[PDB]
C-alpha cells in the first residue's frame, strides 16, 4: 500500500497545476474539482500521513485547499490572480510526499530485522 | 529507493502541466525545460526503470519529450492548441508510475509471502 500511496499523494501536484492551467474554470472543470477533493480526502492518504509521521501537514493541505484555494480558484479570471497560491501549494505537498519516502523507504529496508 | 522514483517520476506529470499553465512561454521559462531535463534523464529514473521493467517506456518519453512535446509548448500562443498533447503525456507518465507503483509493491508482497 505504501507505494501506492506515494503515487496518489505526488498526483495531487498533477492535479494542482491541471486545475491552473484550466483557468478560468467553467461547469466542464466539475469533475476534475471531484477527482482531486476524493484523492485528498481518501481513506488512503489519511493512513499513509498517520504511519508517516505526517498528519498534521496533510491536514493543513487539506483545510487550506477547501477554504482558499478551490475557492480562489472558482473565483480566478485569470491565472495570475493564482498562480502563487497554486506554486505554493505544490511546494507543500512536495514536503509532504518526500516525508512519505523518508518513512515508507525505510519500513521497506527494515521489514526484516522487525 | 523505489518510493523515491514513484515521487520523482511522478513529478514529471506537474512539471508538465505547470509548463502548459506557463504558455506562452518565455525566457523566464527556460529553467522549467532543464528542470524536467533533469528530473527525466536522472541516473535515478534510469536505474529504476531498469530494475522494474520500464526502461523502453522511460525511454519512449524521453523521446517524445524531446522531439515533440517541447518543441509544441515552446511554438504554442494559447494552451489550447496543446493542451490535449500535454494530457496525454501525462498518461503515458501515468503508466510509468502506475509500472514503478505496482513492481515495488509485488516486490513487497513477495518478501511478504
Amino acid at each position: 500500500g505504501s507505494a501506492h500511496a506515494i503515487n496518489k499523494a505526488g498526483s495531487l501536484r498533477m492535479q494542482s497545476y491541471r486545475l491552473l492551467a484550466a483557468v478560468p474554470l467553467s461547469e466542464k472543470d466539475k469533475p476534475l474539482i471531484k477527482e482531486m477533493e476524493q484523492t485528498a480526502f481518501s481513506a488512503e492518504l489519511t493512513r499513509a500521513a498517520e504511519r508517516d509521521g505526517q498528519l498534521a501537514q496533510l491536514q493543513g493541505l487539506q483545510d487550506y485547499w477547501r477554504n482558499e484555494l478551490i475557492p480562489a480558484l472558482m473565483r480566478a479570471q485569470n491565472r495570475e490572480t493564482v498562480s502563487a497560491d497554486v506554486s505554493q501549494f505544490v511546494a507543500g505537498l512536495d514536503q509532504l510526499v518526500s516525508g512519505f519516502d523518508r518513512t515508507t523507504e525505510m519500513r521497506i529496508e527494515t521489514a526484516a530485522a522487525l
